[PDB]
């Protein structure tokens, strides 16, 4: 599924995310936007050879098993095809574990790169939250 922008918001802040570990809303959507455009079923392949999953790219080297990724972990304890569904339960449920990590929205490279000190309310902006 790929989302609209204030339809994502919604649900994000709908599953807690809305100040989760003390990022506002347009943090999550931002990270979510540069990570899959939105999309729910968005896949990329990583050098090390996992890969990751959903809107937020949830990696399959800690988080999720993908029966594919030597030596990895599943701390969501999840299949990473259930970051791919039109319901982001899954993928909130997990992002709450990764940000809770010790270093916050940084696990997230292009929410480092991309959002991280920007004017991020952009991202929430006319939305009926
Ligand atoms: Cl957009
Ligand atoms: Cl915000
Ligand atoms: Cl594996
Ligand atoms: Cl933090
Ligand atoms: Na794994
Ligand atoms: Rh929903
Ligand atoms: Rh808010
Ligand atoms: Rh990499
Ligand atoms: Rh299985």
């Amino acid at each position: 599924k790929v989302f609209g922008r204030c339809e994502l918001a919604a649900a994000m802040k709908r599953h807690g995310l809305d100040n989760y570990r003390g990022y506002s809303l347009g943090n999550w959507v931002c990270a979510a936007k540069f990570e899959s455009n939105f999309n729910t079923q968005a896949t990329n392949r990583n050098t090390d050879g996992s890969t990751d999953y959903g809107i937020l790219q949830i990696n399959s080297r800690w988080w999720c098993n993908d029966g594919r990724t030597p030596g990895s972990r599943n701390l969501c304890n999840i299949p990473c095809s259930a970051l791919l569904s039109s319901d982001i339960t899954a993928s909130v449920n997990c992002a709450k574990k990764i940000v809770s990590d010790g270093n916050g929205m940084n696990a997230w490279v292009a929410w480092r790169n991309r959002c991280k000190g920007t004017d991020v309310q952009a991202w929430i902006r006319g939305c009926r939250l």
